């Protein structure tokens, strides 16, 4: 195909390998290995073919292939030498595009269902046909639906809302099985890349995986409840109550599920025993806020079934968004003050519908996001450049100034030149001032370099310095000195005046001498190599060391630089009322400009001659005429060339130019208008003119700590990371636009700017970056909060899950876990680009955020922004506390198990054993086996022993205490021995675990039951890496009198773990045999307690299943449909 | 019984920080990086850049 | 090879590239120092027998001694005016104490 052929043609025309390397030049490694006339070396193809051609005599010059190829190589060498195409790119690179426009997050998401997270599931069906009680008792026979499912045994499990008519899904769920089914696939998710058993999981990552599950459980409860209408009741179950009708095709079961106090109470079943013990005026709607006659009601408060945990979480998220809320009046004020007059917008003045637009954030969040952007943009030349090109092409469409280099030719055609004399000072200018690729963009790139100096430093490229020379006698070098002396103050490098002076010190060498500081940076050194405040000459800093008798020209040029160089100023853009300013190391609401700015007073601009740039051009022309008037410096220039040069220079001083006036009094207003509508905000270290003091010699960022130390103000000076890049420009392209600028012939500035500026503020993209800032700051704070749980960090974190065992975390574990947190937050919130990723390149454990620059003398200013609050980390810590008190609902049990043969006809549940079967470390006559425990064999009928902690030998009897890791590390040996001895003998082992998931196996109490086939499989499947779930054999509670059967149980618990039970034998009148439990009265505080106010949660201890919840109808339109105007 | 090493050793734990200047080789890398930073700082040695 | 098969320490070179990514290369007249150290470290190689034999020679100080090759030194003495010899000195001064 064609693109291969055209690409080969490009590679043929552009690449002869002249490519530049950085090395000392050696006599071996030269491109001219053997030049084929005389066998020398010249290190470059252009000089090599010049060597081949120069030995041929110049009357015998015939065009041939090599003669063409020399011009080809010279052409491509100068084209690659040009700096704008040295640093350029056509396409994006996933970093510049991410900086230029980032993905917005999806904050507002609305739930139309009901807020819950804890469902109720039946397990075993209740015996509805039975002989002792006729079937006409039960409400199941009449198909009366109930809020609670009828069953013999019912438990509550955890589901992500199971009812939510959701607007937008967040793909992160904690869908859980009932505890009869297996449940270890949730707890083997995180760091189990090694557990080959499907049914197994490593106990050393339980804490990490459980709190990652808590993170996903919080992130799936980030919604707002939405108002979904009501309907006045017509059946007399609840008099006058207003019931919410949630949308969907099926709406039958929902009223009975939502309103447990609505049903009738016909019998003495346990459900009706609960419902007859309820209050009745606490159903449905009880509050609303009507603001308009027959519009959508603003917010209502309803009694319904709910979950107080997720009610609290959605309340915190709503408090966050209500803190972000703004109003169109402040939007109008911020946009008008931002645009400084010219464009007006309108906001309507009427009673509203109480809308919601989350956009206001804080200065701390803005500064933290700016630190993350500068950490992104660190040391890359090809990332900062397209932002400057964007600002350049945007400034070209707002600037009324145009560039007409026919002005310089039309004012050139008045100078008188004799046809006789060989030097034409007029035509040298017109041959020289045409720039290299004829681009004029270097001017606007220099203005964008005024906007940004902390990350990019615009210097003037080597290719404009006047060709490894000097020679004040040479007219071309004189014009190059004038061009460079005009072009240098517009760039933003802090070492511009020393380059300006040492250009002239390079220009005259041998005419006038001047002392230097060593023999490295002598007078004959190229001026562009200095570029550092350590290289500034002492003779330049001290004017006394230049003698007026030897160097009067250099002394007065130094005085002109020291006194007449342009001064820095400021413009005061923006507003921090809305979108608080991201300025750092500068105060907010200020910009810095390297030239002076007074503002204009009229709107019809004309030409006058009073500003510092025309003053600078006048002083440069004045010194160059003092230089050319001297006859000893150019003795070959007789009379008419001297007078013609004087007149050309005076005329060039008095050209009618408009670019200095434009830079003096129109372009700072444009920069102040542009700069808040900009995706990368300004980032400025202070400008300073001539001194070897206060010059920014570095600027650096940090992302981690150093040692045992904790304070960022101490760690920053050794954990900084230097950010910055130089950038090259074109001196001729700056100078011709400086000399040849014109306004339109009839322009009025307010009409022109009110025309040009309005399409910018028509676009409203800038409000969609502050939500990305919200999510960035929430991400970094929840990262440090979560890593602080499993590892040791510096922040005063609260610890809740210390009782669950976990791995001794290393930096690889922490980095992997932080990657999991990043992936979870990216798959929520609807964004796919680089978030939290610059922090992952270092250690995630010891992170911090700070920034500093350093002056020349040693002063370091720092900005350590305070870390603001974070509702996501708040809700995760709340979920951790309430999981500590309610651990049983997520499948976790606490404590440890005791493996021992228990044979009885009793019906006690193994999740609540009677307290004499258990034993502790403090129980007398109990052995502990933490240490070596070498089992010695028996012989000649004597029993075998095992070695105590205290160094004793004990037979295989009694009560033992193992750590789990001991059995885990010596599984098969201990399996053979102790699985022989447990099943019939009198041995009992307590295996200390802390945390473990489990399964439940129900059985008929009327028949025989033995659990060896369940426990022995678990004991065999305990591996050195993983363990499988712990099987419990729990009976089934009955409604009536039953018989008894011997049941043989082996694994028992230690403390109460039967919290997930919920109303066994519900439709029955009572429970006779087995574990009994009524409705938990503590869960329904509002029904059962007439003293309890409506808004009450006992949230840390228990979780209520029924509370007041608010529901909203706040509409969210875009800004352009509310605030508009022209 | 001893085995001579050309490097210092400490008791082993996996939960020790990555940036620890108690460590000899981390200290060595830090000092070499700081000296080459001091070398490239002033630009005294490199004209022609 | 026994140390390589027993050792927990896995070595991959992608940490260096992820720290100093610097994707662009189209500047064919200058040369960035990050590109210099990537092209000099050469992360595309996957050989570390020099590291494992450097670990093994501590047991046999008394018969063999490990030195750094001549080609790892700067060419023709080197000088500080060259970025390549600066990076050569950095790599050498890190590699010497083993
Ligand atoms: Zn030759």
């Amino acid at each position: 195909p064609m693109s291969t052929r055209i690409a080969e043609a490009t590679s043929a025309i552009v690449s002869k390998h002249p490519a530049r390397v950085g090395l000392p030049p050696t006599a071996s490694s030269g491109h001219g290995y053997q030049c084929h006339v005389c066998s020398a070396v010249l290190f470059s193809p252009l000089d090599l073919d010049a060597h081949v051609a120069s030995h041929g005599l110049h009357g015998n010059m015939t065009l041939t292939s090599s003669e063409i190829q020399r011009h080809i190589t010279e052409f491509i060498s100068s084209w690659q030498n040009h700096p704008i195409v040295q640093v350029s790119a056509d396409v994006e690179n996933r970093k510049t595009a991410q900086l230029l426009h980032a993905d917005t997050p999806r904050l507002v998401t609305w739930d139309a269902g009901l807020c819950t997270s804890f469902k109720i599931v039946p397990i075993v069906p209740a015996q509805v046909p039975q002989d002792v009680l006729a079937y006409t008792f039960f409400t199941s026979s009449y198909a009366i639906q109930s809020p609670f499912p009828e069953a013999a045994v019912s438990r509550i499990v955890v589901h992500t809302r199971w009812a939510s008519n959701v607007d937008f899904d967040r793909d992160s769920s904690v869908i859980m099985a009932p505890p009869t089914e297996n449940n270890i696939h949730l707890f083997k998710q995180l760091l189990n890349t090694e557990t080959l058993s499907v049914r197994g999981a490593n106990p050393l990552m339980f804490r990490a995986n459980v709190l990652h599950m808590l993170l996903e459980f919080v992130l799936d409860n980030l919604y707002l409840n939405r108002h979904t209408g009501f309907s006045q009741d017509h059946t007399p179950f609840t008099e006058g109550a207003n019931l919410r009708s949630l949308p969907g095709p099926d709406a039958e079961k929902w009223y009975s599920i939502m309103y447990p106090t609505r049903m009738g109470t016909p019998n003495v079943s346990k459900i009706c025993n609960f419902v007859a013990s309820c209050v009745r005026n606490r159903v449905g709607r009880f509050d609303r806020a009507q603001m308009m006659n027959g519009a959508m009601s603003e917010w209502v408060d309803v009694f319904e079934t709910s979950d107080a945990l997720t009610v609290s979480i959605r309340g915190r998220w709503m408090a966050r968004l209500a803190r972000m809320n703004i109003n169109p009046t402040e939007i109008e004020w911020a946009l008008t003050e931002c645009a400084q007059g010219y464009v007006t917008v309108t906001s309507p003045y009427a009673p509203s519908v109480n809308r919601l637009m989350p956009y206001r954030i804080s200065n701390a969040e803005r500064q933290i996001s700016q630190i993350i952007r500068v950490m992104n943009i660190g040391n890359n030349a090809t990332v900062i450049q397209p932002v400057l090109q964007d600002i350049s092409v945007l400034l070209q469409r707002i600037s009324p100034l145009q560039i007409d280099p026919t002005i310089i030719s039309n004012t050139m055609s008045t100078v008188s030149e004799s046809t006789t004399q060989t030097l034409s000072p007029a035509s040298s200018i017109l041959g020289k001032l045409r720039p290299s690729n004829s681009d004029f963009s270097s001017f606007r790139v220099a203005l964008a370099g005024w906007l940004y100096n902390g990350v990019v430093t615009t210097v003037i490229d080597d290719s404009s310095y006047p060709k490894d020379g000097g020679s004040v006698t040479s007219l071309e070098n004189l014009w190059d000195f004038f061009i460079l002396a005009l072009a240098l103050p517009l760039t933003t490098d802090p070492c511009a005046p020393v380059k300006a002076f040492m250009t002239l010190a390079n220009m005259m060498v041998g005419f006038e001498t001047i002392p230097m500081d060593n023999q490295i940076y002598t007078q004959s050194r190229r001026a562009s190599a200095f570029s550092t405040p350590h290289t500034w000459p002492r003779c330049f800093m001290n004017i006394q060391l230049i003698s007026p008798i030897d160097a009067p020209i250099l002394r007065q040029w130094a005085e002109i630089i020291h006194r007449y160089w342009p001064n820095p100023s400021q413009i005061r853009y923006g507003t921090p009322n809305v979108f608080g300013s991201a300025n750092l190391f500068t105060p907010p609401e200020v910009l810095l400009l390297p030239i002076d700015h007074q503002p204009a007073n009229v709107t019809t601009p004309t030409l006058d001659f009073t500003n510092e740039l025309t003053n600078w051009r006048a002083r440069v022309c004045e010194l160059m005429k003092n230089l050319v008037d001297n006859q000893r410096y150019q003795p070959g220039w007789t009379q008419s060339l001297v007078s013609s040069m004087r007149g050309t220079l005076g005329k060039l001083k008095l050209i009618k130019s408009m670019t200095p006036m434009y830079l003096q009094q129109l372009a700072p207003v444009e920069l102040a208008v542009i700069a808040p509508m900009l995706p990368f905000p300004p980032f400025q270290v202070p400008y300073v003119r001539l001194d070897r003091d206060r010059v920014p010699t570095m600027v650096g960022v940090t992302r981690q700590s150093r040692d045992t130390i904790t304070q960022p103000a101490l760690s920053l000076s050794t954990t900084n990371t230097t950010v910055g890049v130089p950038l090259a420009l074109d001196a001729r392209a700056i100078t011709v636009a400086l000399l040849s600028g014109k306004y339109p012939p009839d322009l009025v500035t307010n009409v022109w700017y009110a025309d040009a500026i309005y399409p910018m503020y028509a676009d409203t993209e800038v409000f969609s970056n502050l939500q990305r800032d919200v999510i960035t700051c929430e991400a970094v704070q929840t990262l440090v909060t979560l890593v602080a749980q499993i590892s040791e960090t510096q922040y005063p974190v609260d610890r809740y899950l210390d009782w669950i065992p976990s791995l001794r975390a290393s930096a690889a574990t922490a980095a992997t876990f932080a990657e999991w947190v990043n992936t979870s937050m990216k798959t929520a919130f609807d964004l796919s680009d680089m978030l939290l990723e610059p922090l992952l390149s270092g250690d995630p454990r010891m992170t911090q955020l700070a920034i500093q620059y350093q002056q020349y003398n040693g002063r370091t200013f720092n900005v350590i922004p305070e870390m603001p609050g974070s509702v996501i980390a708040d809700c995760v810590q709340l979920t951790a506390e309430v999981f500590n008190h309610e651990y049983n609902l997520f499948g976790i049990a606490r404590g440890d198990i005791i493996i021992g043969r228990v044979q009885s006809t009793h019906l006690w549940s193994p999740l609540a054993p009677p307290p004499d079967l258990v034993f502790d470390r403090d129980t007398p006559g109990v052995h502990i086996f933490g240490r070596d425990c070498r089992i010695s064999f028996g012989m000649n009928g004597a029993a075998p022993m095992i070695r105590d902690e205290t160094g004793m030998m004990v037979p295989f009897e009694g009560n033992w205490i193992f750590p789990l890791a001991l059995w885990q590390m010596n599984t098969r040996y201990f399996n053979q021995q102790f699985d022989a001895w447990i099943k019939t003998g009198e041995l009992r082992i307590r295996i200390e675990m802390g945390a473990y998931p489990y399964m439940l196996h129900y059985y008929d109490p009327r028949q025989y039951a033995n659990a060896w086939n369940l426990t022995s499989a678990w004991l065999e499947e305990i591996t050195p890496t993983s363990i499988p779930s712990v099987p419990f054999m729990v009976p089934i509670s009955s409604d009536h009198d039953i018989s008894s059967a011997p049941a043989v149980q082996y694994i028992i618990s230690t403390e109460y773990n039967d919290r997930s039970l919920f109303c066994t034998n519900s439709s029955s009148p009572q429970t006779i045999a087995g574990p009994d439990k009524h409705i938990p009265v503590e869960r329904y505080n509002i029904l059962t307690n007439p003293d309890a106010p409506p808004t009450q949660i006992q949230l840390p201890e228990v979780v209520d299943l029924y509370n007041v919840v608010t529901r909203y109808a706040y509409e969210t339109p875009p800004i352009t449909a509310v605030v508009m105007g022209v």
